[PDB]
């Protein structure tokens, strides 16, 4: 449907980043190709993905790893430069329908790059600490 | 105790810990018996007073979930903490859907124990109207 293509300025960058947080964080996958280019390059750490079927195939196996698994993102400042790259810096939330009270939140900036063609996210690139998630409930089993 | 803006945002993270939890019978920890709070229109003195109207809000939306966030903070001479981040909700009943603003708060502490004194919560809650809907 829609995406970045008529961003310009930065107000309209982290409305964009709103939207694409929006459509992720409720795991529509139907609805992810509205944003998010065919040969989106993702990192997120150490696990990365080239095309937009690997990214959905490993959010999708991250919901099986962790049922219940419920996350949400905020985000304070965000800057479009003369490049048009977006950063946008915020936090990430999550827990678990299992255990609602606990919830584990850390800082985190994305870097977005989008296709000049259609304005979709071609590269995007999530940073946090994944560690103190390990706190969630069988994050990992045994201690950690 | 508090001296530092390190300091300080560590204790408003306790507090929101606790407010978040809807540890009611904990609150004492951290707030004044004679407490000054406003959130908007709601407005109470006393602990008690706090408490039941605390209680009162999550009677009326069974399943609310709360959790609250900063990015910034300071602590000023007169000993004010001034505190900016945001804050989420969400209902057991309707997961994934997840209400987020920018809120700041206002919190003076008791001399004598450190405890919140007075404590003004400032953020719209106009987009919470959307929490029940798929």
């Amino acid at each position: 449907s829609m995406a970045g293509k008529e961003i310009q300025t930065p107000d309209q960058a982290e409305a964009f980043v709103a939207k694409v947080f929006d459509v992720l964080d409720s795991y529509d996958y139907t609805r992810f190709g509205e944003v998010l280019s065919t040969d989106l390059k993702y990192e997120g750490g150490l696990q990365k993905t080239s095309g937009l079927d690997n990214f959905i195939n490993d959010i999708k196996a991250s919901t099986q790893r962790m049922p219940g698994l419920q996350t949400s993102h905020s985000r304070y400042r965000t800057e479009l430069t003369a490049e048009g790259t977006i950063y946008s810096e915020g936090h990430s939330n999550a827990s678990l329908e299992s255990n609602p009270g606990k919830v584990v939140t850390v800082p985190m900036i994305g870097v977005f790059k989008l296709d000049s063609e259609d304005g979709k996210i071609k590269e995007m690139r999530i940073y946090k600490d994944r560690l103190p998630f390990l706190a969630l409930h069988q994050a990992l089993p045994g201690m950690k």
